[PDB]
């Protein structure tokens, strides 16, 4: 799959609460201010590091985002202190869940409609992203 950033598609917000970003963006937008992997000579943070490891889920809510139903998880890049990350998806978003693989929250669902196969998450389920090389099949 064509992933914006770490294991999400576009389509996707992202907000980390590592950031003053405590409300919604796109993966493209922050993909795009991350554009650079580094700015150690000007302003250090900016970095695909966030989730380098994975993002293990902590919690996970269903709600209606302007009229569209989401898939709504707070993820953990293993020390959530560096900050929550939450993100609003569709139902059929998959998600590379370590040990597992393809997993998803409709797996059925996210076959249909992404050509992938998924596997059922469970709330603790880390995702790992592009490039991991605990992500066996990406």
């Amino acid at each position: 799959p064509s992933t914006i950033w770490h294991c999400f598609l576009k389509g996707t917000r992202l907000c980390f609460h590592k950031e003053s970003n405590k409300e919604w963006q796109d993966v493209e937008d922050f993909a795009r201010a991350a554009s650079c992997d580094n700015e150690e000579e000007i302003q250090m943070g900016t970095h695909k590091g966030y989730g380098s490891d994975g993002l293990k889920l902590l919690s996970h809510e269903e709600s209606v985002s302007f009229g569209e139903s989401v898939l709504k998880l707070t993820f953990d890049p293993g020390t959530v202190e560096d900050g929550l990350l939450t993100v609003e998806c569709k139902l059929d978003h998959p998600f590379y869940v370590k040990n597992k693989g393809w997993s998803s929250f409709y797996p059925s669902l996210t076959v249909v409609q992404h050509g992938i196969p998924c596997c059922e998450i469970h709330i603790g389920d880390v995702c790992l992203p592009p490039g991991h090389p605990d992500a066996i099949n990406f």
